[PDB]
């Protein structure tokens, strides 16, 4: 499967659409497709890559920085998240945690 991923940057007011294989992390796919996103650790252990889900689901079992509560609130670490349905996500959300 290949899911459609819509990236929204609310502060600049941009929207980019990418197609992501089900076994590829969102970040990787964005980059290949021409869209640079913020990242540091690239390993699920920081908050740099944070986005917030608007709709759809992901699989981010490889993350380790977010707590249950944050994940439930919709936060996602884009560098370790596989889409598992079409997804609409707001990027550059790191500040939303502090
Ligand atoms: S780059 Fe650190 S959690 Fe994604």
């Amino acid at each position: 499967a290949t899911f459609k991923v819509t990236l929204i940057n609310e502060a600049e007011g941009t929207k980019h659409e990418i197609e992501v294989p089900d076994d590829e992390y969102i970040l990787d796919a964005a980059e290949e497709q021409g869209y640079d996103l913020p990242f540091s650790c690239r390993a699920g252990a920081c908050s740099t890559c944070a986005g917030k889900l608007v709709s759809g689901t992901v699989d981010q079992s490889d993350q380790s920085f977010l707590d249950d509560d944050q994940i439930e609130a919709g936060y996602v670490l884009t560098c370790v998240a596989y889409p598992t349905s079409d997804v609409v996500i707001q990027t550059h959300k790191e500040e939303d945690l502090y």
